[PDB]
């Protein structure tokens, strides 16, 4: 089919925190069927961020996510043609991200157009004060509603000096053409900066992820 075994990935996201707009593009790739990715990100406009880049990098494509036969592959099906999905990230103290990602297929190579914006970061929280380390390992649980895909994840930063900051991820999977909607199923992640430069001009972010259909797992 269209998804081979290493493929690329191209992006460009456009947005804002608190009102302050920036702009990122990246480059990278990925291998579908084991669930894995890796890219390059580089600061185009408004650097240096004045906020955590952690808070971006979930937004930074669940056609990487090494599904079993036994699981109705609903990313994997809706190329060519692509996906898109929306989402909205809870924090617990009040800020709220919302991110869109339209993902198309030129080739070998994803195209990502992604927004995000994100509002009400207390200038003292974690956010805003750059004391994020990184997001915990996490389970993220898929269901279908009204003829979409629903995905919905407990999420976790570990902060500088001990503790956690949660955010409850809301995310709505539309394939551009009718597939066939899988049953209800959990995806494993594990999203982690590999490298970056000071001010986050240039970052290398990586993730794995795994469909399972039972628990425990």
């Amino acid at each position: 089919s269209v998804i081979k075994p290493d493929m690329k990935i191209k992006l460009r996201m456009e947005g804002a925190v608190n009102g302050h707009p920036f702009a990122i593009e990246g480059v990278g790739l990925g291998k579908p069927f084991e669930g894995k990715q890796s890219m390059d990100l580089k600061v185009k406009e408004g650097g240096p961020l004045p906020f955590a880049y952690d808070i971006l990098t979930t937004v930074f494509n669940r056609v990487f996510a090494k599904y079993p036969e036994n699981i109705v592959d609903y990313f994997k099906q809706s190329f060519p043609e692509g996906y898109s999905w929306e989402r909205s990230m809870n924090y617990e103290d009040g800020g709220i991200c919302n991110a869109t990602n339209d993902i198309t297929l030129d080739g070998d190579c994803y195209i990502y157009e992604i927004r995000f914006d994100g509002v009400n970061f207390p200038a003292n929280g974690p956010v805003m004060q750059k004391r994020t380390v990184k997001w915990e390992p996490s389970t993220e649980k898929l269901y279908v509603r009204d003829g979409v895909l629903k995905g919905d994840v407990n999420m976790a930063l570990s902060l500088e000096g001990g503790g956690h900051y949660r955010c409850d991820f809301k995310t709505t999977y539309k394939a551009k053409k009718v597939v066939q909607l899988p049953d209800y199923h959990f995806v494993d992640h594990h999203i982690e900066i590999k490298s970056h430069d000071k001010d986050y001009s240039n970052v290398n972010l990586h993730e794995h992820a795994e469909a399972h259909s039972e628990l425990p797992r």
